[PDB]
RNA sequence: UACAAGAGCC
RNA sequence: GGCUCUUGU
């Protein structure tokens, strides 16, 4: 039924000049053996993964004759269970009772073991071949925890990670935290071999050691003794809030020993049996994290100490590859499965980044430096006259102030004509209001008072719903076109700082700030053009901008809310209904191509948001006007990753973060074939950082070349507003993610009456912007 | 919310 | 979705 498919990808690509990189990709040899699949039912649930992990290596380590023998199976800490071998247990579902022995009273795990599938490896063999259009991911999972098992008694794994031990080290924090610097263990599809992705991870981890030192350390208590009037309810409070949760384990029962499960107050397990256990004798087992409780410092410090250098993740990951050594892993290596250490040979093609053409008197060319240009005194292609505008700062009073905010102005209209704004006189009205209470008279006296108001300027002190507020009233009621502004720009300014804000507010209205070379432009631009992008993101959000014009500058965005925890646009008939109505306004041209993007989309939902986002385009444009169908080139972004790109022995090593140059395609031998797709990094030197950006395009309606879509993506992402800096996602798709905030922010004051209220959106701004 | 880049947060 | 820091033009 699911027929409407991404099309198989028509051409390579060969632009630009060819790179020979080294992905972080490391290479392996698959046999053609068939993965048995295994499930377990676990009574009872209530124990978590850990506890599932241990009781079966106690049943292997105590049954091993019975069910498993030399042949071993790998091991999915929540139902799932693999072998390579075939297993002495078939079609027989023994429902095993797991006897840990207690004091009286064992612990009884009821595990039933039952064949379910032998996966067959011959379809990920086909997959990587190129003869099969999808690849299948319960078998790229089972690849996955076949190298999962074994590291999971050394590394505690939770989610699709690994949390490493102190390898002969130790690392102190404060507060309870230790950081537990273990990777991201992933496997993705390839032309030649299905090879490994490890990244790293280095998360924070609550540590392996018992309860007096957590009483010494997370309540800053070493001593009672010290301590003899007792305290308040409060420590009583903070210990019910902390102390639950965290599984103890008992040691004063000689060489028998049991995993207990803590949910009461130490009042460990029911109230009904005889095992109680104080704060003297509990003992935590590692694998205990994510219910923390600390201020944001040791998150951040933490977050530096994951935050590497490109050159240094190389040799961090070249490190974890010789010392794990996953060849030398005995199951592993059991399993028919051996790794190449060696980083791998990807080819690449590296791009001329589009020379771009400002307007104004000069009209004169600016080439990137690798991704980046700045204007530099070079002016912009259409100024908009700003006559009349005004100031409402929505923020208290002490912090937008009247001096700094007449410089703030004044250097703005200055770099503003030195970039081609004819900006005529001070703002008329600068008045200082309190908050989300009186939002509306002023608005009002705005909007009847100073007639053909062209922009409205608020200050705001952070994230609070008069922000929420002054932006839904603004795009729904009276309509103002609503620019925003925090102190911690105004307060600091640089140049490029305030730059950038003339020239976002120089789009707010509508205007033309930049064009690609016309001998620059692919042969789409020849015909006319939209450029559109969507966003999903307490109701939940639907929002998509679309462009304006042939010259990429000019877009108008449109706002819906709906129901939460839903990711697909279903309203998108009345969002693309306004943005063609508005271009055929614009320039009185129907667009020949359309250029859809999608920002943060989750892997598994591409033939769904497939499925609603094109064919409700299909039926707007069928209610648009007769015999329009203008081709529809898809491309959904993924920005977040674990796969990376590393620069052929620094070759080309550029920036302070040593990632590799901008643009540099990569299509062959690490994206999957039989799809449309490429990566692309179109970033610099930043932090010190390793990234691309996966632009795996999902439609392309006439099935135009990927050379020509690559390179037309490129200078997309060159028609930012702010593309004084490198945008690495072209731009419908960041004014989509801000439209979409912007939907968000639109429904927070307060079936669905309450949403339904506050969604008649103004037809006094549809014409201008409110995201950017 | 000048904008960007991305490690997780919890 | 959620923030919280670091480095930048």
């Amino acid at each position: 039924g699911y027929a409407f498919k991404p099309p198989p990808r028509p051409d390579f690509g060969t632009s630009g000049r060819t790179i020979k990189l080294q992905a972080n990709f490391f290479e392996m040899d698959i046999p053609k053996i068939d993965i048995y699949h295994y499930e377990l039912d676990i009574k009872p649930e209530k124990c978590p993964r850990r506890v599932n992990r241990e009781i079966v290596e106690h049943m292997v380590q105590h049954f091993k004759t019975q069910i498993f023998g030399d042949r071993k199976p790998v091991f999915d800490g929540r139902k799932n269970l693999y072998t390579a071998m075939p297993l002495p247990i078939g079609r027989d579902k023994v429902e095993l009772e797991v006897t840990l022995p207690g004091e009286g009273k064992d612990r009884i795990f009821k595990v039933s073991i039952k064949w379910v599938s032998c996966v067959s490896l011959q379809a990920l063999h086909d997959a990587l071949s190129g003869r099969l259009p999808s690849v299948p991911f319960e078998t790229i999972q089972a690849l996955d925890v076949v190298m999962r098992h074994l590291p999971s008694m050394r590394y505690t794994p939770v989610g699709r990670s690994f949390f490493t031990a102190s390898e002969g080290c130790s690392n102190p924090l404060g507060g309870g935290r230790e950081v537990w610097f273990g990777f991201h263990q992933s496997v993705r599809p390839s032309l030649w071999k299905m090879m490994l992705n490890i990244d790293v991870s280095a998360t924070a981890f609550y540590k392996a050691q018992p309860v007096i030192e957590f009483v010494c350390e997370v309540l800053d208590f070493k001593s009672i003794e010290e301590q003899q009037k007792p305290l308040t309810d409060s420590q009583r409070v903070k210990f019910t809030k902390e102390i639950k949760g965290l599984k103890v384990e008992i040691t004063h029962c000689g060489q028998m020993k049991r995993k207990y499960r803590v949910c009461n107050v130490l009042q460990v397990g029911q109230e009904q049996k005889h095992t109680y256990l104080p704060l003297e004798v509990c003992n935590i087992v590692a694998g205990q994290r994510c219910i923390k409780k600390l201020t944001d410092n040791q998150t951040s410090t933490m977050i530096r100490a994951t935050a590497r250098s490109a050159p240094d993740r190389q040799e961090e990951i070249s490190k974890l590859m010789r010392s794990a050594s996953f060849n030398t892993d005995p199951y592993v290596r059991e399993f028919g499965i051996m790794v190449k250490d060696e980083m791998t040979d990807v080819t690449g093609r590296v791009l001329q980044p589009p020379s771009i053409l400002y307007g104004g008197r000069n009209k004169a060319i600016a080439t990137p430096v690798q991704g980046v240009w700045d204007m530099r005194n070079k002016q912009f292609h259409t100024g908009i006259e700003i006559k009349v505008w005004a100031i409402a700062c929505f923020a208290p009073q002490r912090q937008c102030t009247e001096v700094h905010l007449k410089s703030f102005t004044e250097q703005l209209r200055k770099i503003s004509r030195d970039a081609g704004m004819p900006i005529q006189g001070q703002p008329c009205f600068c008045k200082y209001a309190q908050g989300a209470d009186s939002v509306e008279p002023m608005f009002r006296h705005l909007k009847n008072t100073y007639a053909g108001l062209q922009l409205v300027v608020v200050i705001l002190p952070g994230k609070t719903p008069v922000y929420a507020e002054v932006k839904r009233v603004g795009d729904t009621v009276l309509g103002m076109a609503t620019q925003c502004v925090q102190m911690k720009n105004v307060q600091r300014t640089t140049p490029q700082t305030l730059s950038n804000l003339c020239l976002k507010i120089n789009v707010k209205l509508g205007g033309v700030n930049n064009i690609l070379l016309p001998q620059g432009r692919p042969p789409v631009f020849q015909q006319p053009v939209i450029f559109l992008g969507a966003d999903v993101t307490k109701p939940s959000i639907a929002a998509v901008v679309g462009s304006m014009d042939a010259h990429p500058n000019r877009y108008c965005a449109t706002v819906r809310v709906q129901q939460h925890r839903q990711e697909i646009i279903q309203d998108l008939a009345a969002m693309v209904r306004e943005l063609l109505i508005q271009f055929y306004k614009s320039t009185r041209f129907k667009p020949t191509r359309i250029i859809f993007y999608r920002a943060g989309v989750s892997e598994g939902q591409f033939q769904q948001v497939l499925h609603h986002e094109l064919l409700a385009i299909r039926e707007a444009c069928i209610k648009l006007e007769k015999d329009y169908q203008p081709g529809i080139t898809f491309i959904v972004v993924q920005k977040r990753h674990h796969t990376r790109l590393f620069c052929t022995d620094k070759n080309e090593r550029v920036g302070k973060s040593g990632n590799i140059p901008a643009g540099t395609t990569v299509d062959t031998k690490i994206t999957h074939p039989t799809e449309f797709d490429f990566y692309l990094c179109s970033h610099a030197g930043i932090q010190g950082t390793s990234r691309p950006s996966h632009y795996h395009v999902l439609w392309d309606d006439n099935r135009f070349s990927s050379d020509e879509l690559q390179i037309l993506t490129y200078q997309l992402c060159h028609t930012y507003v702010r593309c004084t800096r490198s945008v690495s996602i072209p731009a419908p798709a960041y004014y989509a993610h801000l439209v979409a905030f912007r939907a968000r922010y639109h429904l927070v004051d307060k079936d669905h009456q309450a949403l339904a209220k506050a969604v008649q959106v103004h037809q006094d701004t549809l014409r201008t912007m409110y995201f950017a």
